[PDB]
């Protein structure tokens, strides 16, 4: 169950958020889904809210929408949606990678 695709994590608690500075290697996959969310407004929400006194601001729509969409994406695929295949989605033809 862990070796077929990418095991879709289902959070055991309430659907919170974090905004992390990820490396390319910390990312398991580049998903096929296209969620037209605005990164700028999410920065204007995470960086704005992360004042310890203002961490309790009412949520902005871009962050709540992104978090809800991510959780729905986790539920909406039984074991993980197909990734943008290196060969069959990025239009490559190297035999070694196909094999």
């Amino acid at each position: 169950d862990d070796l077929v695709g990418f095991k879709l994590f289902l959070p055991e608690g309430p659907c919170d958020h974090t905004v992390v500075k990820l490396q390319p290697g910390d990312m398991a996959a580049i998903t096929t889904k296209v969620l037209r969310v605005n990164g700028e407004k999410i920065l204007e929400d995470f960086s704005k809210r992360q004042q310890p006194k203002f961490k309790k601001d009412p949520p902005l729509a871009a962050v709540t929408t992104a978090v809800q969409e991510l959780l729905r994406l986790a539920q909406a695929h039984p074991a993980g949606p197909p990734t943008l295949d290196p060969v069959n989605d990025l239009q490559l033809k190297d035999m070694s990678v196909v094999e």
